[PDB]
């Protein structure tokens, strides 16, 4: 998996990955599912963001925790927007709420129900896509554009395909379920 993520990633998002795992003290060569999960995640969250204008959005994910909550303070003592229990992924300066953001290897509505039972913050907008061309997101509000989300559908298909043609999607789909 390191060869894959390697060479299908941006080496910042490859770096910001390898900086929360040792973090966390996993070992990204160990736990190469996780990695490749990681960096999926995040460079979702990157294209999510690049769907908006600059003003848009506040990407809270790939950012020292400690001081991601900062922000989340901040923002919510400058808006007036409750504070959400779990931390999320964005925050949305047009619609004025946070933004969690999902990509499973399972179906997305079932991920979406343990997301929102998990994260115990009713008023974050949940967005879940697969690696199937799917989507949902809360009251079928799904934020940005149509082709800002087929950019981003389109490149988990192909990474989706990219893994699978080096025997590497099986074991990345069963892992997420494992879990
Ligand atoms: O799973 C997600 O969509 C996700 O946004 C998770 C996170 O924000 C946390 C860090 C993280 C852990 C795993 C992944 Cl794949 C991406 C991010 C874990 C849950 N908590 C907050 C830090
Ligand atoms: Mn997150
Ligand atoms: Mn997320």
């Amino acid at each position: 998996m390191e060869d894959f993520v390697r060479q299908c990633f941006n080496p910042m998002i490859v770096e910001l990955a390898e900086k929360a795992m040792k973090e966390y003290g996993e070992d990204p060569k160990i736990e190469t599912n996780k990695f490749a999960a990681i960096c999926t995640h995040l460079e979702v969250c990157f294209m999510y963001s690049d769907g908006g204008s600059k003003h848009r959005f506040e990407i809270i994910e790939g950012r020292d925790r400690i001081m991601a909550w900062t922000v989340v303070n901040s923002i919510c003592n400058t808006t007036g927007v409750e504070k959400p229990k779990s931390l999320p992924d964005l925050y949305d300066y047009k619609e004025n709420r946070f933004i969690e953001i999902g990509v499973t290897r399972r179906e997305v509505h079932i991920y979406y129900l343990e997301k929102a039972n998990k994260i115990k913050s009713e008023k974050t907008h949940i967005h879940i896509f697969s690696f199937t061309g799917e989507e949902m997101a809360t009251k079928a509000d799904y934020t940005l554009d149509e082709e800002s989300r087929a950019r981003i559908k389109t490149r988990l298909f192909t990474i989706r395909q990219e893994m699978a043609s080096r025997s590497l999607w099986d074991s990345f789909r069963q892992s997420e379920r494992a879990a």
